[PDB]
């Protein structure tokens, strides 16, 4: 079985770059606080017990409010008056920096607004290794550095407007079957771990880990760790994955906190770089926690050092600080677990003063705006046969497809999305927020054509094929609507357990585009979807005239899709994965059956880091539609490639920060009515063993801490460690490139240039993208777009140096419209 | 059994009042006509053998066009690029008789636009004897006052646009069951002939007759004949109603057609007072006639006079020249029966040559604008405890119900609209029209919501009462959207044979209310429907803020309502029917078993004039919104009641014959045709007169089938009820004036509908009947005085002795006001005769 090696100790915060003066004001309050309070920040209060989705009880003598940690990546999660945001894959889908920034600062604005000092989002892990992985909607691309880019706009977006980012999963957490023991019992597998992502250290280095070293890298100040193992070791206790490649060879400098019930161990997680405990409690509503009351003992009784939950407590308050939170607080003023205005203040047991719950506080702004704009800018034109823009002449204009359609239950009316009815603008799951209302391409497209005196129709439901076809027969125009949805793994739609069962058209799609397209001699094909779907059934009829891929909108869905369809928006998105002739095509199998017997099923990357276009490259297959595709409504030229050669070692030892005394100063006190269910930091009495109620206590306990875990001592600095997001000398800029781009049609529009390298040698794939920008030109108008290639950008990680270094193999560079449109290329020259 | 006795000769035309032209011009082309072209005009040429729903062959030779007759009453039916207008029954809650006219013109230029000669409507049969009536809403009002000057606008609309109107259904066809022989068969009933409407002369008068009555004096050009029989006679060949009471007494000079099927012999319709058989054929397609070569040969035989076919001829020529059809002629541009541009010319034999049968003309113009405007005029607030207007602040809306929604299936999606899928605009049957879009209410009020910066959710899933409960919880607003459907009887919607089978909400309405109410303070419910429905469960709960009735509004339903709904419309339309606490309340069962063994049917109308709210009045019942009901968002005044006192042949002409008769040989198929499968012609297969007609009654007892005086064209006495246009003219003679002052007391401006009732005195007259009403518009603070006048027909009752219209010595009083419970002024009226 793949084996984890152990990395302590727990590396401890240092001040590191931006953190400076956030560090300087967590240590000296941190010094101020008494081991209960400390504990206090570490740990959640317990499931559905306060308001918001992950909530600490905060250290009141000192004045700091607990904290409130809020889903999602994509919009408030279980609130109210709040935006719905399209989901991270459209942002991938725009390849455009500002706006993943933009939308990044309208939700931290939102969230702050509600109270929420914490957004759980954005993502990048899952990365994308399958096609059919239920959750890769909510994070960006399978291309890392596309990826690692938008993630850390969103980031800087969140941030700057006050609330603590989380990048999150981490990590390898590539499929929902076999994340969660409880789930897949549900599902009828009995599995005594949950599924163990088991990855050589090239592979993780280049692809999975990339995007996490830039989330830290701009500043990120959280960090969630995820529910699957990682070669047999849970997430949030993986000491390799979070002591040595998180907190040392990458510098983070915030908090790690658990994915909820990937807590597993008090004293294990603890010293393998866990910093707080979500949602608190071991099982949700157990009153009983790993950390809280056994982590005050945990401390008492040796086997934790100080400075480990001294550390947690000042990487805590560091990001608190670093984002300004401290100047923004206010109780969240909404329940994630009910809409009454008036409630007990303690929900999950119902204790507590009756009073208000929820404020009502419409924090929307003007940030409809931003969604219909990001919509429009991530709608990618896959195909145009001269049927695009609509002139809004067209006399009679078919509307056909359920998602084209409003949710009969209305838009909210599934929980957590869990259903796909309607036009699909959000998947399923806890990465997920209430609509305050979804226009849907039927209202948006109907509107559009009355304008203009037009006669219009749609057609909503996908077995209707005998009036899809009388309409399409009479129709200038049929817009087909179709889609393809997943989500999170504790929900399953038509058998779809989170994981896409298939990459074909739900609801009869590819039957309901025939009908129309044999009818209809201008059919043009709106997808709304969590990834690539299997268009090759239809996508080369005669009669499909275009074919554009709209992701998952959001709010202003109709609206965003007229705009293109009209010509108010020119495309300039491109698809941000590959769209493959068969399923077979992408590899990289979900595993769906136990392998490993009863235990941890075993999920083997051995593609290493050939997945999406890299595994479609080396296997030249042919993509229908490549990564970095789209069309616009004009056309671009790209020219006169130039290319330009530009010109720590220890630690301190661990700090402690205030003192700790007897146990009987951290027994309950003496007023204090504990509410059922509630986790505190406090002990029942001065006896620890009776106190913990641990089965194991005080049991083989030096044999169960790794070896170095207790070890305060300064510590050698990484070869790749030192900076932020890795040494910083990898951040070099070793050569400058640059191109000519010319808008050559006649509209004003978006082009996307993207420059790809070839590493070289006989392991690397033939092209991998390394920068990209969006750049707006009118029509004629040219302009030079100039880039850099980092020492990083041209290295790749060899295992016998534990070092990024830049191979002997001759390097190139590729510039062009998409990874298989790439007129310009050079040999680079030697660098090193 | 009722018996229908016999009135003959067949009057024939005389160019009465302001038929003089068109009867000159009819009678100068009908007179170069030989028999077998008069033939051709009155007789069509088979079921989907040409372009409209019915069409005749016309008169090539003297340059006159087939006539194109197409449904439907509120739009074209059967056609593209054409609007779907509100239902008539709206135009009855508008009590606007100017929209009425303009609803007729829109339409009138839509069809004249398409080639179409004759539109198929308005209606005003069924007047509306039962609520579960499954066309009521075709129509206006069970009111015959309200309903005969709606309907007589509505007919001027559409003949000043160029087209003649068809009053239709003529007479009795109060309910779909048992209407036609071959339907009832296909829902499992064994009938030998069609449900008998048994009537009593006194009540036909006073009712059914009198909306006719306004039609024939506004101008009608044609009248529908109807498939139901009335005393046992059928409607298409009754000749008490289409001899006596249309032709003589009403002194009608357009032409008589048939309903599709309704016609039952030649000899005895053609003599009975029939016109024109629609659509030409036997049954469909079965390439046989009662009329075509049939009417030619019982001509030539002697049977039917010459001057009987003469006069059908002159009527149908000159109803399409008094409209001015011959100066805006033009072959039919669509085909009703493929949208496909190109197509065999003879759709259903698929022969002919291969042309082009649609041309796509765009003829909505403008008109979706009257269309918005008479929905949100048509939109009754029955009860409003200030909660309307919105103001757009509203924080979260909740709309909620199917009805809000779309169809699934796209609103033409439905054959004849036959389903009650998402929002009700239109009802179901040959009374219908294509959509060329349909606004949603979802549509229209979530964009309303949007504009404010609201929160909005449609929830369209009637079932679906756990997201109810819970966003109803949520909502600033809750608007609940529920409707009751019925149509035309050769559809059947869940069970419901054309009538509605119950009055109770569809689609779990009363549950949905329910569960909004329960959970909202400020719910809001909005119906559209066919007629009333049962509210009594749930008007009066405390959460029901308000209730609107908005009826099938046609394409532009949602913005009509939202206009209403956010004031942009102070809403000024007042229920045209009572809303009661139980069916059991209206009285007036329909027929839905064979109650004559296997042989017709009887509808014995005992209840006489007591229909709607005249039986409710005279039970002492209290509806819970009577007739005459709607709030508005201001209030008006009524004050200053005043009465003022105000200060014909005998014989007919003997009937004419015009142009000549030759042999048989004159009429047999000329030898140059070829003759189109299933097409209707009106020509002998050769001199044999007995074996070209094909009849197995061919000579049988011929002289015994043919009724006494039915062949009489000696000069006719003229009735004492007859003489002018809707009857004597002295019954429209002006008796007394009337004036009131209204007042708009409120904050905003608004239309009030004054309404005049009279109580004829009497005991068996109702309490009281609407007489007069105008809508006026009002700012806040203004007066005005409202003013009409009693004719003598308002003041009169039916007297079967005298066979006229009488004033009887019973003190008659006036009372005006907001409806007909809210009267409070009242004058009594001095003798006058
Ligand atoms: C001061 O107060 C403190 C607070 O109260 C007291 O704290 C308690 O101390 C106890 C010890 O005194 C702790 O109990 C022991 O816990 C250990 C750790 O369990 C967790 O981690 C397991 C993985 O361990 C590796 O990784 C972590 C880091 O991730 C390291 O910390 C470990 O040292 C170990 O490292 C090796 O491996 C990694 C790579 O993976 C390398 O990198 C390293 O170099 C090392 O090689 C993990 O597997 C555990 O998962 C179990 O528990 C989860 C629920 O918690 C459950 O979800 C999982 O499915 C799994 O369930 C199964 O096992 C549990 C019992 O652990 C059963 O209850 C359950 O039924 C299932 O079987 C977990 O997340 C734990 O291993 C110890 O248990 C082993 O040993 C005891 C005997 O001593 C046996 O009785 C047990 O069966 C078990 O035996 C297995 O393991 C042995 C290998 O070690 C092997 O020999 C056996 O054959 C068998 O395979 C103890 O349970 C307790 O956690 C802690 N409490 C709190 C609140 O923190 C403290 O004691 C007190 N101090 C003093 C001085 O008084
Ligand atoms: C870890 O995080 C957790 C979660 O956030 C922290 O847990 C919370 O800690 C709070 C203390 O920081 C504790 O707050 C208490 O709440 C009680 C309930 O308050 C609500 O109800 C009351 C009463 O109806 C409303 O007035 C109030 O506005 C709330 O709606 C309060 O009642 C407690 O008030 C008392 O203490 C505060 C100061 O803490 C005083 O200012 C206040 O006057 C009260 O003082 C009396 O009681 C205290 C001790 O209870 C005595 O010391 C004092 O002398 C007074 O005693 C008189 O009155 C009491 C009865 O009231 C009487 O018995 C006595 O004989 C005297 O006559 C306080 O406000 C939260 O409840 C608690 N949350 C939960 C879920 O448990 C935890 O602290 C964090 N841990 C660390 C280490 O940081
Ligand atoms: C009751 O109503 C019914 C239904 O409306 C009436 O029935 C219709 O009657 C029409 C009028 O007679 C009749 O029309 C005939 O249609 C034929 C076919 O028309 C179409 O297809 C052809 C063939 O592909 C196309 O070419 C044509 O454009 C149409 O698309 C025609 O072939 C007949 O046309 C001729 O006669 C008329 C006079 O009516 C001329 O004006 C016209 O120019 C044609 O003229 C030639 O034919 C006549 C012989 O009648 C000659 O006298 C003349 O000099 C021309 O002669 C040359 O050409 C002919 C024919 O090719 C040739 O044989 C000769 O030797 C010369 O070379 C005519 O148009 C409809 O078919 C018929 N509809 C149905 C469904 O049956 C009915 O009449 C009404 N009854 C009454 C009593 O009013
Ligand atoms: C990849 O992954 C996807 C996602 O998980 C998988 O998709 C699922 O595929 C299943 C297997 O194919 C799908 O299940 C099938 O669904 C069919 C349709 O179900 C729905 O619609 C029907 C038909 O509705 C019409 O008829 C109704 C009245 O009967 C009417 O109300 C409705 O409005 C429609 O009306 C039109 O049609 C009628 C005439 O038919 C006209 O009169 C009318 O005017 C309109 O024109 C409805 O009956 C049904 O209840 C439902 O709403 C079912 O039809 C399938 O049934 C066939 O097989 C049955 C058992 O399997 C058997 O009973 C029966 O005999 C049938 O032959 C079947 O349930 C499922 O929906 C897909 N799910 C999604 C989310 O898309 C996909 O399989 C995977 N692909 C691969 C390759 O693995
Ligand atoms: C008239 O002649 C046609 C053509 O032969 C024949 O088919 C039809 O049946 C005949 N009609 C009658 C009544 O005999």
């Amino acid at each position: 079985l793949a084996f984890s090696p152990p990395f302590y100790p727990s590396p401890w915060a240092n001040g590191q770059g931006e953190w400076a003066e956030a560090y300087q004001r967590a240590v000296a309050i941190v010094s101020q606080m008494t081991l209960d309070e400390k504990v206090n920040l570490t740990t959640g209060t317990g499931w559905e017990l306060e308001k918001c989705v992950g909530q600490t009880g905060g250290v009141p003598r000192l004045n700091i409010g607990g904290m409130c940690l809020q889903d999602s990546p994509l919009g408030i999660r279980d609130s109210d008056y709040n935006s719905a945001f399209p989901a991270g894959v459209n942002v991938a889908a725009t390849w455009d920096k500002n706006l993943a920034y933009l939308r990044g600062q309208a939700m931290g604005q939102e969230f702050s607004d509600k109270g929420i000092d914490v957004q759980l989002g954005p993502a990048a892990g899952p990365l994308g290794r399958s096609p059919d992985g239920g959750r890769n909607w909510e994070g960006f691309s399978p291309d890392p550095a596309l990826t690692g880019v938008l993630f850390a706009e969103t980031i800087k977006g969140i941030q700057d407007a006050g609330v603590v980012a989380t990048a999150k999963h981490y990590i390898l957490n590539e499929q929902e079957h076999f994340r969660q023991v409880a789930e897949a019992a549900g599902y009828g597998f009995n599995i005594s771990d949950t599924i163990s992502s088991n990855v050589d250290d090239k592979t993780i280095h280049e692809m999975y880990l990339w995007p996490f070293a830039d989330a830290v890298r701009a500043g990120v100040g959280a960090i969630m760790c995820s529910y699957n193992q990682i070669n047999n070791s849970y997430g949030c206790q993986n000491s390799y994955t979070l002591n040595k490649l998180l907190k040392a060879e990458l510098g983070f400098q915030g908090f790690v906190m658990s994915d909820w019930g990937a807590h597993h161990s008090g004293v294990g997680s603890a010293l393998a770089g866990l910093d707080m405990s979500m949602p608190g409690d071991i099982t949700f509503d157990s009153a009983t926690s790993f950390w809280g009351t056994n982590l005050t003992i945990a401390v008492l009784n040796g086997t934790v050092p100080q400075w480990r939950v001294d550390d947690m407590a000042v990487r805590i308050m560091a990001a608190y600080y670093k984002v300004g939170r401290d100047r923004l607080y206010q109780p969240p003023n909404f329940s994630s677990w009910t809409r009454d205005e008036y409630g007990f203040k303690y929900f999950y047991p119902q204790e507590g003063p009756y009073e208000k719950v929820n404020h009502f506080v419409n924090v929307q702004r003007n940030h409809s705006e931003v969604i219909r704009k990001l919509g429009a800018d991530s709608t990618v034109l896959l195909k145009n046969n001269n049927a695009l823009p609509l002139t809004g002449k067209e006399r009679k204009v078919a509307i056909l497809g359920e998602d084209a359609g409003s949710n009969s239950y209305g838009a909210n009316g599934c929980s957590d999305r869990g259903c796909d009815n309607g036009t699909l603008a959000m998947a399923w799951g806890s990465g997920t927020a209430e609509f305050p209302y979804l226009v849907t391409p039927e209202q948006a497209i109907q509107a559009e054509v009355l304008k203009h005196k037009g006669s219009v129709y749609a057609i909503t439901d996908n077995w209707a094929l005998s009036q899809v076809e009388t309409l399409a027969k009479q129709a200038s125009v049929s817009l087909v609507f179709v889609n393809s949805d997943a989500g999170e793994g504790y929900i399953s739609v038509d058998g779809n357990e989170g994981d896409r069962n298939n990459l074909t058209l739900w609801k009869n799609g590819d039957n309901l585009i025939k009908a129309a397209a044999n009818n209809c001699n201008n059919t043009i094909v709106v997808i709304h979807s969590v990834g690539p779907v299997l268009v090759d059934e239809w996508y080369d009829h005669p009669n499909v005239t275009a074919i554009l891929w709209a992701g998952l909108p959001g709010q202003e869905s109709g609206n965003s899709l007229a705009d293109v369809l009209y010509g108010r928006v020119n495309p300039g998105a491109k698809s941000p994965f590959t769209w493959g002739k068969t399923r077979e095509a992408y590899g990289d199998y979900l595993v769906r059956e136990l392998n490993n017997g009863n235990g941890a099923p075993q999920d083997d990357f051995s593609e290493g880091v050939f997945i999406d276009y890299r595994g479609f490259d080396k296997r030249n297959e042919t993509p229908i539609y490549e990564f970095g595709h789209g069309l616009s409504y004009t056309t671009f030229n790209y020219s006169g490639l130039h290319i330009q050669v530009l010109n720590a070692t220890e630690t301190g030892a661990a700090p402690t920060f205030g003192q700790v005394g007897n146990a009987s100063d951290y027994v309950y006190p003496e007023g204090l009515t504990r509410i059922s269910k509630f986790i505190y930091p406090w002990l029942n009495s001065t006896d620890l063993k009776a106190s913990s109620g641990d089965p194991y206590y005080g049991v083989d306990t030096a044999e169960h801490v790794p070896e170095g875990a207790t070890d305060g001592s300064p510590q050698p600095v990484l070869p790749a460690g030192g900076g932020s997001g890795g040494n910083p000398r990898l951040y070099d800029e070793l050569i400058r490139v640059s191109v000519t781009v010319k808008n050559t049609g006649r509209v004003a529009g978006d082009a996307v240039p993207q420059l790809y390298v070839s590493l070289g040698g006989p392991n690397e794939p033939k092209v991998v993208l390394r920068k990209f920008d969006r750049l707006t030109l009118k029509p004629s108008e040219e302009t030079v777009w100039t880039t850099t290639l980092t020492r990083r950008d041209l290295s790749n990680w060899d295992v016998a140096a534990q070092d990024w270094v830049i191979t002997s193999y001759p390097k190139k560079v590729h510039v062009g419209s998409s990874s298989r449109q790439l007129p310009l290329h050079a040999a680079l020259p030697k660098v090193q």
